[PDB]
Order: C-alpha cells, then structure tokens, then sequence
C-alpha cells in the first residue's frame, strides 16, 4: 500500500504545517501537525478542557463505531519549546492520503497548554521519530508509520515541505518526478530515538564550504534550523546590523537586508537554502527588526535541522532494518 497527503503552512511565514488526517468511523477530518521530532499521535477531542479548546476541531470518540477505550493507559508529553498536553487513550482506524491503519493509538487530550490553546490551526500531532519516544503508560504504542510500515510498498515516508506554499507528505514510494538529481543517503542513530544523523559541513552565501561534523536531528515539527553558536554567528556576520538579542530570544536583523543562502552538507552532496527561506519576519507587528531563521542551539542539547532546513530538499526517512536519511535538491 501507499499514502499521499498535501501538507499546508498554517500561516504567511510556515511557522507549521497541517496535514488533513482521518480518524474513525465515519470519518471525523482533523489537521494534525506532522512531527518527526515526536513518537505521539494525540488530538483535540471531546475530552479536552472545555476552557483549552479555541477553535481546534475535535475528535469524539463516542461517535466512532471503531473506537475502543484503550483501558488504563495515559499520556503526557513536554515539547522542547515548553508546550505539553496529557490525556487518555483510544484505538481507532487512522488514515492518511488513503493509507488505512486500524487499532491505531489515539492520544485524546485532557490537557494542553496555552501555546496549543492559542494556535486555532493545529487540532493535533502525528509523532513520526522512533517509537521508543512514545509516551503512552503503561503499554508504550507504536507511531502510525511503525503499524504502516510492514504493508507499505517500501518501508520510507517522504517529506516535501514548500517555502510559502503546499507540499506533500508521501507513505510507502519515492516520487521520483519530485526532486531533481540524485538523493544522497546518510547514517541515522537511532539511540535518542530520533531521525538523526551528521551533516558533513556548511557554507554561507557564495563562501566556501567548511568541512566539519554537526550531528543534529531531521525535525518536521520544529519550525527553524537551530546549529551551533560557531556556525551561526558565521551566518549572521554576513548580514549587516544583524545581532543576537536577549530580550527577543535570537538573532534578529534589519527587515531591509537581503539575506545570504545557506548550505548544509549531506555526504559529499549539498543543500542550499535560499536567504529568503530564512526571514521570519518582524519581531513584532510593524517592527523592522526581523525574527532570523537560523538560531543557535546551544542550551537546547542537540542541533535542529527544522523546516527551515528540510523545506529546501526531499527528505527521505527511510525505516528498513537499518534506517537511513536521504536528501535530494528540488
């Protein structure tokens, strides 16, 4: 079997992307944020605090012939960025771009925090790391593509995020009409339960590529591309009056500038991401101090290849016994 869905940025600046998902009997449609940075498929429902629900739709469970109680098991999850949500467990039929999971684990949220609350677009997540990052106690519970994965045509998942636009997500096939050259495989460690591998180096604009390992995980749910202090004060030196702020949180810069690409190493092959994919816009309504798109990771633990990142390649996550990461131009 195969899948294919349409990925949409939630907003003018791609803070995230929604893909329309299926989820019980009759269908009930919610737009889940596909993350493969988490292992959780949990979702807005008629369980979650009345007073946290702003618009989201949500899954009822009681209106689904094929959901069942999955009885005594829990959720709870903390996101890097500070967020969380907790709740109950059902199992129900899942289904994305045509591809049908049955008795998939069905996270319903009790609990979310302000940030979910507040962000009317996202009715949910679906978790695409390791399954070993599940949160559900006490029986941990596999990810959609972890039940998908044995009737797939081939065992890969693809992500093909747009700058400013749709892309697609894409289960069990390589769409060789959607990039262009070749795709360059690179190791993955599982052992954090992440997509994460090691970037041979990076360039800015036109400079020359420095040779260098930055090991860092390939993360759908993570809106930019967070690297170490090194590289990314090298980025943001090239822009003028661009500097670090406290006060905002990063490095920001004059919303006049024209930024310079950068590229990141894949094997001997090399990504580049266009300035403009790394403008995030102004700091606040109608500043001119413009929020930068390329942020340190230093207090985070490890490197964040985000959708800033991805978005300017095809990304394959490649689940086979051993799994892998390709990447190609587009």
């Amino acid at each position: 079997s195969t899948g294919s869905a349409t990925t949409t940025p939630i907003d003018s600046l791609d803070d995230a992307y929604i893909t329309p998902v299926q989820i019980g009997t009759p269908a009930q449609t919610l737009n889940l944020d596909f993350d493969t940075g988490s292992s959780d498929l949990w979702v807005f429902s008629s369980e979650t605090t009345a007073s946290e629900v702003d618009g989201q739709t949500i899954y009822t469970p009681s209106k689904s012939t094929t959901a069942k109680l999955l009885s005594g098991a829990t959720w709870s999850i903390s996101y890097g960025d500070g967020s969380s949500s907790s709740g109950d467990v059902y199992t129900d039929t899942v289904s994305v771009g045509g591809l049908t999971v049955t008795g998939q684990a069905v996270e319903s949220a009790k609990k979310v925090s302000s940030s979910f609350t507040e962000d009317s677009t996202i009715d949910g997540l679906l978790g695409l790391a390791f399954s070993t990052l599940n949160t559900v106690s006490p029986t941990q519970q596999k990810t959609f593509f972890d039940n998908a994965k044995a009737s797939l045509d081939s065992p890969v998942f693809t992500a093909d995020l747009g700058y400013h636009a749709p892309g697609t997500y894409n289960f069990g096939f390589i769409d060789t009409t959607a990039y262009t050259g070749s795709i360059t495989y690179t190791a993955v460690s599982t052992k954090q339960g992440f997509w994460e591998w090691t970037s041979t180096g990076y360039a800015v604009g036109s400079g020359t590529f420095k040779s260098t390992s930055i090991d860092g995980i390939a993360d759908t749910g993570t809106t930019l591309l967070y690297l170490p202090a090194t590289v990314v004060s090298a980025y943001w030196a090239q822009v003028s009056g661009a500097k670090s702020s406290s006060s905002v949180g990063g490095y920001v810069f004059p919303c006049s500038a024209t930024l310079p690409s950068f590229t990141f190493g894949v094997g001997s092959a090399r990504i580049v991401i266009p300035g403009d994919y790394i403008d995030f816009g102004p700091i606040s309504t109608g500043s001119s101090s413009c929020f930068g798109g390329i942020q340190s990771s230093a207090g985070i633990g490890i490197n964040i290849f985000g959708d800033v990142a991805l978005k300017a390649a095809f990304v394959v996550f490649n689940g086979a016994t051993t799994p892998t990461l390709g990447f190609a131009s587009k």
